[PDB]
């Protein structure tokens, strides 16, 4: 069902994560971690303290799709087990240094064609697929976007709920 999902998304905040490659999203799915540039790192740390759930919605550049969504379970932390991110051009490991822990809610894809009816008030009401890495998605748009993803029956939201 979708009832526990709706509960997790209640009063949540939503951010679009744009990854330059599939490898880092796969690593994030395997390890439950994400790192972003310092500007977005600061925003996400602020958001984590402000809301019951902060949801990252992932999209790989040029894929035409979202690859799933996850809930922040921590603020960023430095000095843990290093993450072997594939670094884009001009990108260094220092600027990906803070690691957030995340719990995946959905690891399934959603093509942009299915979200064409959703616009984001915080990005000039452009289609929600449009946005730079870190763009915040307004509550109603973000909730409806997450509800469009195919259910991920491999995930049990019970433990996620027991962290809010
Ligand atoms: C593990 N984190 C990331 N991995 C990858 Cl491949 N791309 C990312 C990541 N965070 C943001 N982006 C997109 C930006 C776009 C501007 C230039 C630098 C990259």
């Amino acid at each position: 069902g979708t009832s526990k999902l709706k509960y997790v998304l209640q009063d949540a905040r939503f951010f679009l994560i744009k990854s330059n490659n599939h490898e880092n999203v796969s690593l994030a799915k395997a390890k439950g971690v994400w790192s972003t540039l310092p500007v977005n790192e600061k925003k996400l740390n602020l958001a984590f303290r402000s809301a019951r759930s902060v949801i990252l919605i992932f999209s790989v550049r040029e894929s035409g799709k979202f690859q799933g969504f996850a809930r922040l379970s921590s603020e960023s932390h430095h000095g843990g087990s290093p993450i072997h991110w594939v670094l884009p051009a001009g990108m260094s490991a220092k600027m990906l240094g803070g690691v957030f822990k995340i719990d995946w809610i959905c690891r399934r894809e959603l093509p942009f064609t299915k979200s064409a009816h959703l616009t984001n008030p915080w990005n000039e009401h452009k289609p929600v697929k449009i946005g730079r890495d870190g763009q915040e998605i307004e509550l109603e748009c973000g909730t409806q976007l997450c509800l469009l993803f195919p259910p991920d029956e491999s995930i049990d939201l019970y433990q996620v709920i027991h962290k809010m």
